[PDB]
């Protein structure tokens, strides 16, 4: 469980910031709305790895939702082609993502999905696929995404989306959310004496996924 941990009680993360009055206050508050947390490895890939595991976990046992999601995933090679990616360069990464979607449909267990996301090879192939699809979705809508941002859209995707270990901002979150129709809520826990607060992507949606952002790092929350 070195990439995505077991579930733990929400108050188990007090020990990560002992004798820090603001962190203690905000974690206590968070515990009133959320029961449990899973931790991710902090390797620069945590947003992609967390979003993928948590969203696919949320599908388990939901046959119409899984069918509709698989239909969208089967079309994603066209997004990549339209942005200038070549099929022989993305095939290995697309096949790894399609394989874990089929595991959600056919096996259906938490334990099998956790095993794939803790297998360094399978899990890093999955993250690289998600980074290429984020890039493609931004490139194909450059006039729409100009406004979050490298001056050039193209330079930004080359440097800050496609490479492994590159950190995210609101543009990557919004783009991957839109590319896969995943509704997500991000809770923000910083060191300033401010309200605990959150953002929903997109604004009007009922989220599937809840993440905790603290110390430039994303962990998974359970409501
Ligand atoms: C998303 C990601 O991989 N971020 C890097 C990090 C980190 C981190 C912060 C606090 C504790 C452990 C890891």
């Amino acid at each position: 469980f070195n990439l995505i941990s077991e579930k733990c009680d929400i108050l188990s993360i007090l020990r990560d910031h002992p004798e820090n009055r603001i962190y203690r206050r905000k974690i206590e508050e968070l515990s009133k709305r959320f029961t449990a947390i899973r931790k991710t490895k902090g390797d620069r890939n945590c947003f992609y790895r967390a979003l993928g595991y948590s969203y696919l976990e949320s599908l388990l046992g939901k046959s119409r939702e899984i069918f509709k999601f698989k239909e969208r995933v089967l079309q994603t090679p066209n997004d990549l082609l339209a942005a200038g990616f070549e099929e022989h360069k993305f095939r290995n990464f697309f096949n790894a993502f399609y394989s874990v979607v089929e595991l959600v449909e056919k096996d259906g267990s938490v334990s099998s999905l956790l095993k794939v996301f803790n297998d360094q090879s399978a899990s890093d192939h999955i993250v690289q696929f998600l980074r290429l699809l984020t890039s493609a979705f931004i490139r194909n809508r450059a006039d729409f995404f100009r406004h979050f941002i490298e001056m050039d859209i193209k330079d930004f995707c080359t440097h800050e989306v496609e490479p492994m270990a590159t950190e995210c901002d609101h543009i990557q979150i919004t783009a991957l959310s839109q590319a896969l129709s995943i509704a997500l809520q991000v809770e923000y826990v910083d060191e300033m004496d401010t309200a605990l607060n959150h953002h929903v992507f997109p604004e009007a949606a009922t989220p599937s996924v809840y993440l905790l952002y603290k110390t430039s790092h994303y962990n998974i929350l359970y409501a």
